[PDB]
């Protein structure tokens, strides 16, 4: 197994009301998990749990290797889309294409003249939304890691454009990897091989698409 929650429960308070109330999942390694749930269900605080960044009170986590997180609040730093997206890694040519494509970027890109050089975050070119949120999403992707946390990635985009990311990147191109995907939408759900319904901090669902579809 690559991931395990078992009966977690996590406080970001002391004295205060739980965030997480006993949950329990299981990823296989390549697996993918979809976190879904409203608002302030506590989606977030379960990856930074994964991260070390929030311990818990009762129940155990199992987690190995090097972490890539997504926020889902995109981000973008000064220097070119490039360095952007690299960020701090070591270069492959084709390990980058196949980022940008994944993310639809090789469009955006291909009508700057400066081209992969464009330079973002120094008061330029103004990015849309949705161009900042796959920037920020190739970030996270092209990093190697263990573990994939995808915080609601697909910020700003219309459905079709993220049905086809999540198809190309998030099933096509990161088939081999462990993901967590929080994201609500049931193509997503029924895709994943698990599936995790939070609800102020509980689990409303934990399962399959297909196991809710026969209840
Ligand atoms: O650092 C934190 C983070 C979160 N919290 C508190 O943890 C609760 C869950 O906060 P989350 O940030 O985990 O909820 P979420 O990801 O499911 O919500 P969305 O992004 O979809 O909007 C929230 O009630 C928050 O106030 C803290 O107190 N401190
Ligand atoms: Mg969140």
């Amino acid at each position: 197994t690559e991931v395990v929650m078992e009966n977690v429960t996590a406080f970001w308070e002391e004295g205060g009301t739980p965030v997480l109330k006993d949950i329990n999942f299981k990823i296989e390694r390549g697996q993918l998990l979809a976190v879904a749930g409203s608002t302030g269900a506590g989606k977030t605080s379960l990856l930074m749990m994964i991260m070390g960044e929030l311990e818990p009170s009762e129940g155990k986590i199992k987690h190995s290797g090097r972490i890539s997180f997504c926020s889902q609040f995109s981000w973008i730093m000064p220097g070119t889309i490039k360095e952007n997206i690299i960020f701090g890694v070591s270069y492959d040519e084709y390990r980058y294409r196949s980022v940008i494509k994944a993310c639809q970027l090789e469009e955006d890109i291909s009508k700057f003249a400066e081209k992969d050089n464009i330079v973002l975050g120094e008061g330029g070119i103004t990015l849309s939304g949705g161009q900042r949120a796959r920037i920020s999403l190739a970030r996270a992707v092209y990093k190697d890691a263990d573990l994939y946390l995808l915080d609601s990635p697909f910020g700003y985009l219309d459905v079709l454009t993220e049905k086809e990311i999540f198809e190309s990147c998030v099933c096509k191109l990161m088939a081999n990897k462990t993901r967590i995907l929080v994201t609500s939408k049931m193509e997503h759900l029924k895709k994943a091989d698990k599936i995790l319904i939070l609800h102020e901090g509980s689990s409303y669902f934990y399962g399959t698409f297909s196991e809710l579809q026969n209840l």
